DNA sequence: TGTGCTCCGGGTCGTC
DNA sequence: GACGACCCGGAGCACA
DNA sequence: TGTGCTCCGGGTCGTC
DNA sequence: GACGACCCGGAGCACA
């Protein structure tokens, strides 16, 4: 059942991978380190002529992709030897008995092992032009395809359902030091793990370090190519509800009101055409709002295309402790404008893709410490209070406001506010921010068309 | 005729070296490189099988002694293809085509290579325990013998008489440089060769450069173990005439009181026995001596028992233009004293090997340069002279000389000549030097046993 | 007479 | 040692 | 309780 | 990668 390797060309056919009860001589190893630019592979087998008893001990090796060196060594009726010569060298590499590979633990610095495989919409029109651009549908397909018919997947062969179960172990302790963001050195160690487990075809040039999120996806899509409509089961795994809005409700009449009318007079190289709204309702967020606290206004949040799937999924979340606190003005937090063209900026949206989304949000604010200048230190000074305001040049003024089911909405037009910072940076425009997600109900979800000024 | 590599397990008496008119394949390289400790071989066959037309090709190559690393190609019926592949690598390592092979040039670098072979007594016994000491019979014999069982002899095989040619070459390379003397990097470039076109397994250890005149003589044995009584045809070798003397002639009993008489004061840590006593006569130096010179004395000679082949074989020589110019005192040329145990410390003779020669010599001096200080430079300093005495704090005196065939013998005892150097170090004794061996006709030759005071 | 330009092929180096 | 990459100069050539 | 001592066996390195 | 050498510490042991 495990083929003689094909490229031992004395023996292909005219013999067959001696085998004993449960125990088969034939193994693939395999190694990478980054560190050392090391993305190697040992094959080992023992083989027994068809015809006779005759033994012989074959193995291939060399980098992953390259065919490499061989050695056939003839053992003629001496199989007592040729389990000594196979073991010999599988010691020799792995470090690890042949005895108890059962319990195979790789060696750093020496070749682990792998086991070888030898062998109808539910949802509104609206909502599914939107589940299609948040998960990037048309990508994953064109390229899930990609991976169906990229022949250098699988350079050792097809490997097994537990051999990928160990690709994502992997995969994860790669997902996990990225999603705290540390790049310091475990990067390497992990990834040489996933290469190690899961063989890559590099040619001779050094193998990359995994660090986007997409360089994540595409693994994904690289393990699932080894092994309730699409659309409307990851609607579910959301957890989150949308549904669309009529162009003529009170809400659409005055969520277009509030993002015109709050679209900055600096934001001046483009202005936004509202093609849908959409409510939003997440589990367990009524139950942990903390609706005591006075002061509640409706607030925009803007964001990369790229990321509302997690913020939809997990929520709004504040910045790991690993603190990469180098934009946060007011310290890790989750923050919001009442300017929409500020939180739209977030977007980064492009002219051919140029559909970005935003968060209106109500956010329970309390009495607001309001600061001129940053301080990454801010949730410390609130001495009791409930949130932070950072102070801005302009901001819509409150003859101008209106409530909608019980938070506040601050209609523009802005004005000038006199606000100035003498020692240092001025805000153009007002930053809110709470360090607490229960101060946080997501209530409506924007999808915003954007029109450039520029030609190119 | 060229056997099947007998490392290859699978082709071994089961099939033939393929051959074709007058050209075989199969090859012996080899490339040694003191420089990079480099000494390797490379081995190349082209087989057919004996059955069917399948051909293949065979590499064996490592260090010189190992068996190292093969591979073993299969080309099928595809002998086009062999002969690609053979050549290919002939090319590869030679950097010579395989077709015009039989004007090969080793390329520095690249690998030599390599022609495999696949396949009474006429004198008196006082001259004889003579040439017997000169050539170091007993030596000669039991390291002739020496090399005969020893196996490391011809770790590629045994080589063609053309072969070893190429070896005398390659080591009279090294001869030549070290009859210069230069060890200027020139050892390397000519010892590299002989390694290279003669093979040696030092396993691991660097290969060494070959200095001494004894290491020459070993890899003279070496060469003629892969390849007219002798004591009689070593005498004619010399070219010069060796006559035993008796112990009651008018010679010897003044030759004796001249060597002990002469014996100086300050050696006084042995005495001389003269053994026996032997008349010299070379070709060819009566007629070119210049014995139109006063001052003609017979004076000493000493050198070690290893020397006097040469000295007999072609008289007397000086140092060559390379001047190791070091304890020459008065400048390249012929030393002689007219202290007889001035001479015999020259012997360098050990309480074992207990007997020296010394050389009497009638030596035209002409008129003396006589310097109490040294001048390397000396020979110039003549300035129409013929010859250079340094002056000793002691010599014989006149009163006490004699005449033997027209030479002064100057017989002792010595006696203090008051002569002393201001300017650093007084000679001991008289140091006469000639800078032309036509001044030097070798007369007399003793043999000498050395007594020595210590016991150990 | 040279200047581009590609294509081959060796030399060195890097990985196994 | 076995390959493969990589760098780089020279052969041959089109073009002006 | 430790001190010699050899013998084995891995780790590193060097050569092909 | 394949070997072989070489260095070196630890296991086992005799001995006091």
């Amino acid at each position: 059942k495990a083929p003689v390797d094909p490229e031992c060309t004395a023996k292909v056919g005219k013999a067959h991978v001696y085998c004993e009860g449960n125990d088969v001589y034939d193994v693939m190893l395999n190694q990478t380190n980054l560190q050392f630019n090391n993305n190697k592979y040992y094959l080992i087998q023992l083989l027994e002529d068809d015809a006779q008893r005759n033994f012989s001990v074959w193995m291939r090796w060399g980098r992953v992709g390259k065919m490499g060196q061989h050695s056939l060594v003839a053992c003629s009726g001496n199989l007592n030897k040729a389990k000594e010569i196979f073991q010999k060298k599988f010691l020799d590499k792995t470090k690890n008995n042949w005895e108890d590979r059962e319990k195979f633990e790789k060696v750093p610095g020496k070749y682990d092992m792998l086991q070888m495989d030898y062998a109808e919409s539910q949802l509104d029109l609206r909502v599914q032009e939107l589940i299609k651009l948040i998960c990037n549908v048309q990508a994953m397909e064109e390229m899930m395809m990609e991976m169906k018919y990229n022949t250098k997947k699988a350079p050792l062969g097809k490997l097994t359902v537990a051999q990928i179960k160990a690709g994502y172990q992997s995969l994860k302790k790669i997902e996990d030091c990225i999603r705290a963001g540390q790049h310091g050195r475990a990067l390497m160690e992990a990834c040489n793990e996933f290469y190690t487990r899961i063989p890559h075809d590099f040619g001779l040039r050094t193998p990359p370090l995994i660090r986007t999120q997409k360089e994540l996806s595409e693994k994904i899509q690289l393990l699932e190519a080894l092994g309730e409509h699409p659309l409307d089961q990851h609607y579910r795994n959301l957890h989150c509800a949308l549904r669309p809005l009529d162009h003529e409700s009170y809400e659409f009449k005055v969520i277009s009101q509030y993002l015109q009318s709050t679209h900055a007079p600096t934001h001046s190289d483009y202005t936004m055409t509202l093609l849908d709204l959409f409510e939003v309702e997440k589990d367990g967020e009524k139950e942990a709002f903390r609706e005591d606290l006075h002061n509640r206004m409706l607030l925009w949040h803007g964001s990369r295309m790229s990321n509302w799937v997690g913020i939809l999924s997990h929520g709004l979340r504040i910045a790991p402790p690993e603190a990469p606190i180098t934009g946060y003005m007011f310290g890790k937090g989750i923050y919001f404008a009442d300017m929409s063209s500020k939180s739209a900026n977030y977007c980064f949206a492009s002219r051919l893709k140029n559909t970005g989304l935003l968060l209106l949000s109500e956010v329970a604010l309390g009495q607001c410490n309001e600061l001129l200048e940053a301080n990454p230190k801010a949730e410390g000074l609130l001495q009791g209070k409930h949130s932070t305001k950072g102070l801005g040049k302009m901001a819509p003024s409150s003859a101008h406001f209106v409530t909608l089911n019980g938070s506040t909405v601050p209609l523009g037009p802005a004005s000038d506010t006199g606000i100035l910072n003498p020692d240092g940076y001025t805000l153009n425009y007002n930053e809110y921010i709470v360090y607490n997600p229960n101060q946080v109900r997501m209530r409506y979800l924007l999808k915003v068309q954007f029109n450039f000024l520029q030609l190119w």
